[PDB]
């Protein structure tokens, strides 16, 4: 049944690319909020 | 007569194509949405 | 039913989020308070 | 998971600046009591 | 008749659907409205 | 005339479709237009 | 017509909303109010 | 209707902060208006 | 109108916080004064 | 002319709909409104 | 057309809040400034 | 327009403090002087 | 051609609802700066 | 020749359902643009 | 243009606020004033 | 050649579209700018 | 071009706008003004 | 009004003292002539 | 007006402090003027 | 400006105050040095 | 309320504050009075 | 410029205030030097 | 290729929009700045 | 051969309606975004 | 609730803010109180 | 091949739309951030 | 009241300081009288 | 100059103040130096 | 470009603000002290 | 697998962004903080 | 049987598309996302 | 890439603006300072 | 309280204030009494 | 700077207040003096 | 914590300021102190 | 991490700022308490 | 570093605004203490 | 820390004043009791 | 205590300075009574 | 230093006036011998 495979490969594919996504959200939300609360403690601590 | 167990084995076949599509949307709108909630809970407790 | 999985699967990974999100909002929270309190009282004092 | 290492190296990013800010603060406010003092007792011995 | 019981299976999935959503929105409205609430009373009360 | 019965029949039968649809769109707009507006109050109401 | 049902089911709908709407902000702005109230009028009775 | 006790358990917790919020800011307010009385008071007697 | 009962509500409030103000600041304002005058009709009669 | 019959038809629905529709937005405009005016209006005659 | 019905509405809505506002904020100004001309009247007396 | 009965309101307000002022002024200032003009005269005549 | 009759209408709609708004705009912004100069002016004198 | 005449016909016909359909855009647009621009001008009104 | 007449009642309400703050601190200042020529005078004199 | 006058004419058509597109904009964008500086200025000059 | 008919119109509007703020604020500070010379004038004549 | 019965309560008061400092001064002033007397009259007569 | 009683009052007090002083001032200058010219007449009529 | 009619109303009060004030010292320098020329002739004449 | 019981405590800790500093302003007088005294009955009598 | 315009307005309603406040001051101070120097010369010439 | 000349002429009515963008952003901000500073450099000069 | 004059004559007419599409495209597009910056440039400069 | 730790955590550490505050304004109060009596009681004494 | 060279045409078209896009892009984002800095540096300057 | 013990306790304070100063002059007019009697009874004997 | 005016005239005042002093002061010796030198002749002469 | 015109506008502008302040708080600070110098020297001559 | 290469791309070149963007923060905020803290400072210094 | 070549025939053409539209996708979605990037960046660092 | 050239120049710009704000915030802080320190010096020196 | 300990300490040290200050003036008057009637018994004595 | 310049004119004012009070007094010390001398001479001489 | 340290460091800074205020006027107090008694001494001795 | 970096400069900045600070108040207070003690040991010594 | 600059140019402002207040207290001073002397030294020697 | 710097040097400078302040008494003590001196001796030998 | 050194330091330099207040009187009056003597002596044996 | 030669003039001033005073006394007192010594010697001549 070449359905099956056919699953398996875009279920794996799948997979992959949330991982990638998931790495460069998390790059960017990291450097986001970095700014952020760097802006606002500069901010306050003054 | 053969044309009721060809629907038959369409109908188990359409149910098992069901079952991969099911696990798929599962798979990706879970990855979709945590996403969507990093994101909006990481933006609202800065 | 795969849809009553797939709704409790999301459900208990929002919750996590939400627990993220409140060990990430008393942090900020305590910190902010904490320097504008420690600026009001020593003005009032001295 | 990917969001759980996510939201523990924001939170200890979160704890990083905040200990710059108080640092930033200490030196801040310092400074601005101890004129207030310095302006205060030199006028109030002579 | 198969339309009368498929449409009323697929009216009681709907339902079910409602139902799970609306206790996945309850709780991250909760939670984002008790974020905002916190740090409202939070900078009110100092 | 069988032909005249058969534009009656399924003019006749096609009624409980449209019927049963819009219950169904009910149901599902309500809870579309229910969230909506929870969402909505309870973020003015804060 | 369904519609015309449903169209003052959701006003109805949205009536409730309201209501409970209204009811959250006035124990709200009462808070916001009395806390702002009590600091100004302590301070210039002293 | 789940919207109703959405509600409810939103306008309990926010009467909870209230009751939280209102504690705090007495015990901040008590401490900075007997600090304004002992040094205005102190002075008179001196 | 409900905003009309929470307009209501906080001038009701609002009269009630001034009541409060008034008692406290009868009680300062003669301290002041009964020291003011006890030390100026001393070193006048003196 | 059965094209004719049938736009008059829908058209008329359309023009119900309309009426439901603008009945609707009053009512949730309405409310949103009063609370913007009535949180303006109370912080600054407070 | 609704449009206008609502605009008058909202006008009317406008002007009564604009004089419980106006009511508030009277007394409240009332009630600071006789207390402040009674604590300079009071000093300036003795 | 409520401005014109607050402003008149306060100036009648601050008459009557006015008018009480003065009442303790005369007092105070006809002791005053009574001790002085005793002592003086008193230390000439003898 | 009725596209150009439509764009009049929704012109002169439109210019209505801009004589509503300027009309409710004058009011709201006439109602703050009384108050605010009210208040300014109120602390000013006394 | 008779096709000559028919596509005169349908003409005809694409002649008044064009007629029909212009007449139901205009209010269907009417309401759209109508309502979006009544929640814009109320709410930069306040 | 409603602004330039909506100009030209908030600078009337501006000018009458003015006049009414003028007789309140002529008032004001008239009483406050007699009181310390009258204290100066009656020391002087005695 | 019946296309290139059918493009041409809906080249045309366009271009008063575009005509009435942009007196409309105009018109709807003056009236928020116009009501943005009134609020901005009217609060500055106070 | 209408954009720079557009740009030239909301320039203009600005700077009408610009001269009543300028006439406003011109009127109230030197209201102002003149009120605290008054007073410290006063005080310092006696 | 609170304040009329606190301005009494403060010349009741402020008389009390006077009648205190008039009773003190009687005496210190009559040991200050009775000394002076004595000491002019056992010389005079001796 | 208040000064023009408070200062006749003044004037009163101090004309009868004027009338005793006199009376004390005529009996101790008597009595004093009465013994030296009685020990003078006595020492030279001897 | 009302600054012009305060200018001269506390000036003339201010005339009125000297009036009396020169009134009472007259009256007091006139008693006082009666007295002296008193004692003194009657010394020296006996 | 929690206000109603906030301003009792202020109020009952202000009248403390007023028994303290009423018994140190009495030591403190009863001092100066008394070396004011001594020094002057002492250069009297000798 | 309406800048300048405002500044020398002020600048000259200063002025005026400076003049009035020299009137002032010139009659209270040849006042109290009057007095102060005709007790001075009265008590010396006696 | 008419993209090309298309992306030239959307570049220079962009520039131009820039360039009409920036003389009401001038415009604006020294109409702003100049009331502030004027309001400053008043309050501080007298 | 008929088929490639055919083919020419097919290939020459999409080439045309390429050119009128093309125009019609730039003229539409030039339009929406001169539209869309003219709203976002006059939204940022006031 | 994390809510409930939260507000705790933030109350128990402004109790403890207070402490340092009532430490070092008791410091600061005794050297301006002392300062003040030594300059007092060595100028009465001597 | 066809194929091959319309695919790289195609390639070769979208690179000269990233490019025209990019600097269009470069131009926008430049005025933008030219007008809100300042914006800012002039607020914060003065 | 304070006021009433603090008089009382400071007037029977100055009572005692009467007696020791009337008790130290005797002893010094004593003296004083007893030699100048004694010169002048034996000058007049001798 | 006001000053110069005030100054000179205060001159003036004090000049006819030392007149009328030097007259009384004349007086007052001329009568002392004529009764003492009246006694001193008599007694001589006898 | 134009924002460096701006800034250059802005400062001459605020140049000459400080020019003007400049010379009206020379000649406020000139009456004030030469008042205080008047009365000094006046008090200081006699 | 061209999509992993894409990704990697895509990650690497919104790290470079972040670079970018961060020493653009860093320098805005560094001016932000220095005029801040130089106006303050300066401000305390006199 | 030719039906094996033409079917690798076309699997090879179908890959040779797929590697071209991957290219083609790659560029495409490079583009847009950096510029989305360069819009985040540059808006979130000014 | 143009990305790399966008970012210099907007930091370049940047770096332009932040000069220019130092040079205007240097200008007023040296003339507020002036005048602060001149009030102040003449005010002790006279 | 800390208030209390405060006050107490106060207190105690202006009663060592107290005794420090009375015994220099005890030691300074008896003195200055010493040298006085040294002096005059001296002179009467002799 | 235009503070040398008031300081300048400040100095130039004193100077020519000194010489003025300095006539004054002279005047008045020499007037004294005369009447002092007078009586001192006719004393001595007589 | 940061602040524990700060407070202390803070107080422990006050302390030091408090030793060097109390060297100062002991210096100061010392020689105004030690004047006084040459200036009354060397008079009641002479 | 590009923040360390950065807090670090701006803390290294503040200190330069607090120095800067620094020598400015101690040159004032020097020049202030000189001319103070200036003042007063000139008025002791003579 | 424009923050050094500033600096630099406030302290030299401030130590000339030092020079001149010197150079206008020596004056003050030397016409005061010389006129006292003055006066003292002429009541004694005649 | 400059501020004991600071410190350190005040107290010299009051040190620098005390002696000159001491020099000046010394001279003015001196020759006061010098002519007191002279004046009684010669009154008595003579 | 500084306190207690500084008061004991004061009476031991207050004691200090009566040691040469007692030496230089009896130098005074013996010259004074000795000189009287001599003149008594004289005349009564001659 | 300025307090240098302030000191230094002000102290040669005072030798100035010292020497000035010691010539005027050293006429009078010569001159009121003369007489007294001229009497006496008279007297005892007859």
């Amino acid at each position: 049944d070449p359905a099956k495979a056919a699953f398996n490969s875009l279920q794996a594919s799948a997979t992959e690319y949330i991982g990638y996504a998931w790495a460069m959200v998390v790059v960017i939300v990291g450097a986001t909020i970095g700014i952020k609360l760097f802006k606002k403690f500069t901010s306050k601590a003054s």
